[PDB]
C-alpha cells in the first residue's frame, strides 16, 4: 500500500473477464453437469 489503486480500477473494467467469465463458466459446467446428472435422476 504506496501506490494508487491503478491495477485494482483497471481490474474493474477487467471483472467483466475474470468474475463475468469465470462466474459463467461455472455456472455453464454447472448448468450443464447439474443438468445431465439431473436429467438422469
Amino acid at each position: 500500500s504506496e501506490e494508487p489503486p491503478i491495477s485494482l480500477d483497471l481490474t474493474x473494467h477487467l471483472a467483466r473477464e475474470v468474475l463475468e467469465m469465470a462466474r459463467a463458466e461455472q455456472l455453464a459446467q454447472q448448468a450443464h453437469s447439474n443438468r445431465k446428472l439431473m436429467e438422469i435422476i
